[PDB]
């Protein structure tokens, strides 16, 4: 059996928090992938107080 | 038996929080994938306080 | 047995949260995938206190 | 057995909460897709205090 | 039996936190993978109090 | 027995809030005077978030 | 017995507070008094945030 | 018995506060005066997060 | 028995907080007193994050 | 028995906080006084966090 429980509130409750992001030309090419890939939180361009829980089992035949 | 409990309310509750995201030109090209891929939080433009949670079990044949 | 209990309101009760949210040419062009894809919040614009989750177990076969 | 309940009122109830979102050419064609694809919330262009969830057991065949 | 329960309130509760993320021209070229790869909290962009889990088990046959 | 007990926190909670004060010539006298006098919060400028509590039973012979 | 446990923390959480003051010539006189007097909060200039407490029996025997 | 336990930690928590005091020509004046006085904050300036307790039973015998 | 005790660490928490004073000829005059006087914080000038307590039992037999 | 105990760390914990002073020609005069005078903390000048106690039984007998 699984299981992944999370806790109670989170959040700010404090000071000043400033996040700047400014890229300029960031390219991501990918391809040709075979197998699975799981995960919790990607976060690509601006994150803040993001949380992501995953589970998967997956069967891949060819 | 799976599962993922989450808590009480989560939120900001404190003092100052600024987030400016200017790219310029971001390119994500992606071709010729396969397999399952799972995710809790994708976060690619701008995100705060957010929750994602994903529970998956696919079966992919060819 | 699954499930995924959430628990009480959220939300800002604190002070300020500001968010700009400028890109010039983001492009983000996809094409011949395979396989599932699960995802609990997926954020490609501006997202504030979004909660999402998601459960699937599909069978695709070719 | 599945579900997946979401408990009592959520929503600001605090101070300021402003947000700007002035993309300027956002492109994003996507071609060519095989499978499924679940999510719980997909925000692709302005959201606040946003919540969705998903269940799915889909049968493609080819 | 696994299981990965979390801790309670998280967040900024002090003084000044500030964030610059300006990147030249990032390029991620990735190609012909074989393999599962799972992860706990990926953060390509800018992420701040980011909290990410995964639990997986994959069976990929060829 | 007595008790004024005074709890909460308390203060500006967002939104915007002005004060102003431009009186001329004010004047203000009390020549002879004579007796017991107690007053819980007495303002003569601006004021603003001001709390004050007061207690007290002399005993005055003439 | 007596006692005023004030209590909790308090102060701005947020917003604008603006305070003005330009009285031009204020006056004030008294003359002759005689007796107690016993004030919580007193403020002739511009005060904002203030708290104040006060607990007194004198015995006079003129 | 007595006390006033004054409690909890206070203080500016976000936001914008900006107090001004330009009074011209300010008078005061008291010739003669007796007996108790007993106050809990006086201000005849500024002022800001100010916080003020007084104790007293003088026996005055004239 | 008496006593006041304060508690907690207290003081500024982020944010702007500007302070002004320019009085042109205040004045203060008081000639002739007799008696007890009690006080908890007296500001004459700026102030700030002031504290101030006091406990005073005299005994005065002219 | 009496006792203050005050308590905590306390301090400026970030933000901006900017006091300015320019009186012209402040006055203050006091010809006859006679009595008590306990105060917990008085201040003339700027001040900022400045935190102050007293205690006094004077027996004083013309």
């Amino acid at each position: 059996g699984w299981g992944q429980p999370h806790g109670g509130g989170w959040g700010q409750g404090g000071g000043t928090h400033s996040q700047w992001n400014k890229p300029s030309k960031p390219k991501t090419n990918m391809k040709h992938m075979a197998g699975a890939a799981a995960a919790g939180a990607v976060v690509g361009g601006l994150g803040g107080y993001v949380l992501g829980s995953a589970m998967s089992r997956p069967i891949i035949h060819f």
